[PDB]
């Protein structure tokens, strides 16, 4: 649903630079049988920035037919105008998705009453959990936990994807909002410490790849076994830190096609082919995790 | 035009957040009368984020016809996915603008090379001059000066607009580049000392407001006549500073509207009224300049 | 020892800016009823700055005297200049301390390399057990996990202040050590979490003012019982906080001088008097620490 | 003289640390037939840090004699600890020196009314000319334009060395300050452009090894000849960038060893030997410069 390991899945493309049915449908397998707890559907690994908004739909409703009910499916649906993010929102009612996860408006920089507004006005406008989303590298904005403790009171309002890597948020969060406000992390490899503070899980790039370890990691986290989940940890901090050696997913989709687990690693602009550097880099972190 | 003082205009709104014709004839006479160079219209500070393209085009159009052949109109064209950013583009061909202002990608954080491949397919799909545009703060993600280097090859990249506020790319960027391409500032508080390093211009906010100075500013700039022109700049620093006061361009609508250019101080969300505090700080600052 | 709540404590002075022995009896006394674990000696909190060494051995000595056992006393042994903090060590050699409190140097920048240097000749000159001190915003300069692990390897290098704030160093630096390595947070808003992580105590500037509630407060999180210890920690936090409204020490020793801890709250320049907004600030938080 | 190109000289020390006279006459008396405007003795790039006050002071009196009155000599004299500030300008007092270089307390981070109060003091207690030093990457404290404009109405404070290579800085002080307040460029990548802004000089690591096209181009900078200028500029922009490539003054020492200016580059800790990969991209920035 909301907790463990959550993969911020990449939306596999032929040559063409559209979405390859047979190898997403590899990748969902994969995510059932590795114990994965959910699949973020076009979110930013996703490239969502580069599909319009019917391909977006089309990709969330493939995904969800080719889960077949074996695994939840949580739409990304952000948008920098708060009518776009209604509307993108709106698409998914009564899908099949168990909620939505939505960014802060990116390049706009509202400020914090705007973030409020924003966000208040899309759940309003829809029944569907969401998951809020905070990634000022990214946005030009910070959505403060004040804002956030705000935001919670707010029926469907029921967790946070962190995304700044500043552990300190997860308790200053924790404080202000109820004990079922889901914490997540959205920085691999800060994740872990993320979780020993309070957390309830990741939404992961490096589960795209470590789907197994990743879940192993987090049922140890929840359960207290943080010395064990460690181990797993630093096995995969490799990969934690250069699955974003370039923009991602460039380096993601590019491991995808080396596991044999997508059938070509292309992208859309502005996301160029990774480089042969790269390329390098990043099979000597999937050696280092055992998938090479 | 793409020297001197060019208006990021805003996108007037009547209360239900639809573009108010009367309200942007009155700017643009106002901008005829004042000796503005040129307007570019739907930039950031014209709300491109919250306007679909449709409308989008519908306020350049508005924007052309208003106009009437007295000030030169430059269409803000910028987008996070290449073939949306070409596909704007389009709509745009032969409608009479003289340019397009064009930002780096958004929230995706391309590389390098990925901001290369996408201006340059713009530009290669249009006969139009494009002006690349640099904000990090607003995007993340930087243009650094060795890539417009290589940009300013292409034939139609004509200029940039540099809002880093970081003065040492004035020079960086002129070495790198021949003596046509335009070096714009996008920093109106540090603008003049963009202008006394080499540059050629600014796409300013201020000039909503106080178009006449701005424009006496940049021409004594033009002329080397910095401490003339510094005088007037003086005079303008709070409102540079104080129009970001609350994210624009909610400080410079309320401006507008208290100095009867527009009918209503509208924005659409995740935009939200200026506050009390705001709109003391601004007053302040248009009296400051003498313009109330 | 090297666990547990250890304060960096005030140098009380008179008026005159030179050490008062009531007032600093009065402090230890204070520490010993309190349980807190130890005293850092003429740390940046109390003024190594602007006490020159033979003042600071002074103030040391007479700690270690007031203390007569009843409390361990780290000596701060910091020096920019190898040679200096080599000779500032050796006055403590056979003096009674437990151990140093050693800044990485600050103003002159050194590389990884010299700080590994630095550190290994100050640890070859002495028997003392030597603590790191990492405080980037300060000095200018950052110890990275990699040379702490290195260094940590040194005999009598046995622990690290980590005043960064950024709790990713706790599990970055424990991979690096041996299970006995000592890490202490030198950020108080911060060190609740910093223990949660696996730090086994806190070098605290708070701890001048609630000793009590700090020990406390590290003794739950020691048992593991976090809950309850955030409960202190909430109580604490406009204190964490609000003791760095103006440069430390001014905020403590003012604190201090309320609470009657001390006879006057003197500094020597380039320290000032705190503000009377300060004081309304400070006096705020130790009401709402339930100190007055 | 406290305009033009004021070397920053580096204090040449044998292989046992201790300066190295012979050395000392020959880099001055290249200063003198290099058309260098002064120098300043003892200041960061002369391991100010890491000499006491007595080498400190031979240091000076050692350069003051082999100037021999051909170049006017300024004293580093900074200090944390406004009484060690004023007791180490008394040593200067009617040595022969024309004025001191002093830097914002490092490490205890004082307010802006505690630099105000530290400027004041140390002015007060001698007639030498004072030049205020700004350096926050290094000390931890940012004196700001506001502060400036204040110290500035003291009669014997004259200048600045603006070291934060934020260029808004010149003319947010000079509008601040009187025609005859010198502004001096303490950032050598950034000195140029300081200079075209309103700047009347640099004091430079650069012209240790590069003395007579620096007094060059200040001189053209100074006559408004920017253009001019930048191509010199340009010649010396991979030394104004590598001379920082490892700690100065680490890589300017190896530099002059390299030209036969010095007899040893030896440094004292925490400063340690230049790396290899340094020596190559130094040796490079020299050829680019047309030094060797
Ligand atoms: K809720
Ligand atoms: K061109
Ligand atoms: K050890
Ligand atoms: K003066």
């Amino acid at each position: 649903m909301f907790t463990g390991s959550i993969v911020a899945i990449v939306t596999p493309m032929d040559e063409k630079g559209n979405v390859c049915r047979a190898s997403l449908k590899k990748l969902i397998d994969y995510h059932v049988a590795s114990g994965t707890s959910a699949i973020v559907s076009v979110g930013t690994t996703g490239e969502s920035a580069t599909l319009n908004h019917d391909e977006h739909a089309d990709v969330v409703m493939m995904t969800l037919d080719l889960a077949d009910g074996r695994i939840p499916v949580i739409a990304g649906t952000g948008a920098n105008a708060t009518a776009e993010a209604i509307s993108l929102t709106q698409r998914f009612n009564d899908s099949g998705i168990v909620g939505c996860l939505t960014v802060t408006p990116y390049y706009n920089r509202p400020s914090q009453e705007g973030l409020y507004q924003h966000f208040k006005a899309i759940a309003e406008h829809t029944d569907l959990p969401q998951i809020l989303y905070n990634v000022p590298s990214a946005t030009g904005c910070d959505l403060l936990p004040e804002t956030v403790g705000r935001l919670a009171k707010v029926k469907n309002i029921i967790g946070i994807k962190e995304a700044t890597g500043n552990l300190t948020r997860v308790n200053q969060i924790k404080e202000l909002v109820s004990d079922d406000f889901v914490l997540l992390s959205g920085d691999d490899a800060s994740a872990l410490d993320f979780m020993q503070l309070g957390g309830h899980g990741v939404i992961s790039v490096t589960a795209n790849v470590a789907a197994r370890d990743m879940a192993q990691m987090c049922k140890l986290a929840a359960e207290g076994h943080f010395a064990e989940a460690r181990v797993i940890n630093q096995r995969l901090m490799p990969l934690h830190n250069k699955l974003f050696v370039e923009p991602n997913p460039i380096p993601v989709k590019w491991a995808c096609k080396e596991l044999g687990l997508v059938a070509t690693d292309t992208l859309r602009l502005p996301m160029t082919p990774i480089t042969d550097s790269g390329r390098e880099t990043v099979r000597a972190a999937l050696k280092h995790a055992g998938l090479l």
